[PDB]
């Protein structure tokens, strides 16, 4: 089973300037629970965003996609196709941008966090798929957060 999973604000953007333009420490241990002990695939600018210190993320196999030949991730598997990088059963896609939007075409599940946040969409944004009417999603509260934010969450599946 494959899945995504990310963190909005209401317009789409997920990441500006290799980084995330927020601070939502409750979707840190929400992310974490989600995908600890599988797989997770992230694209080689989201492999870099990460701090040095967490990388790579414990208990999971991060897989990063790249071009670069020779592009050595120190801890991580590094292939050249979603489908070199699709392997293993439970697998969570966790970014950036490009790699959320060439992965959907294949996986049944979605998990969203939507932060509001009133964020313009600059030019270069990294953004949020797109779902259709084939993805039946339930929605939970809003709630708030120690930042001082209010954020539901959203899960998605295709049968
Ligand atoms: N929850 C969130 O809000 C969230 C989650 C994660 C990341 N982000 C943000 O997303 C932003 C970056 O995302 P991005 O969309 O700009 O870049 P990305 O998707 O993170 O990864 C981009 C890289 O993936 C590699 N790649 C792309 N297509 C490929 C393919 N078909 N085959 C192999 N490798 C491929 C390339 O690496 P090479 O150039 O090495 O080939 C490309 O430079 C950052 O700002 C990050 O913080 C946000
Ligand atoms: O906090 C998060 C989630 C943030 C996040 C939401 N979507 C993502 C997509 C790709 C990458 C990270 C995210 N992950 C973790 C962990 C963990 O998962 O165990 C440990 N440290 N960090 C971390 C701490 C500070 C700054 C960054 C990362
Ligand atoms: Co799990
Ligand atoms: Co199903």
């Amino acid at each position: 089973m494959v899945g995504l999973i990310w963190a909005q604000a209401t317009s789409g953007v997920i990441g500006r300037g290799g980084d995330i333009p927020w601070r939502l420490p409750e979707d840190q241990a929400h992310f974490r629970e989600i995908t600890m002990g599988h797989t997770i695939v992230m694209g080689r600018r989201t492999w870099d965003s990460l701090p040095a210190k967490v990388r790579p993320l414990p208990g999971r196999r991060n897989v990063v996609l790249s071009r670069q030949a020779d592009f050595m991730a120190s801890g991580a598997e590094v292939v050249g196709s979603l489908e070199e990088a699709l392997t293993s059963p439970e697998t969570w896609v966790i970014g950036g941008g490009q790699v959320y939007a060439l992965a959907l075409p294949y996986a049944t599940r979605c998990e969203v966090t939507e932060v509001d946040i009133g964020l313009p969409r600059e030019a270069g944004d990294a953004l949020a798929p797109v779902l259709d009417e084939t993805w039946r999603g339930e929605t939970g509260e809003w709630r708030f957060s120690r930042s001082g934010l209010r954020y539901r969450l959203y899960s998605y599946h295709r049968s």
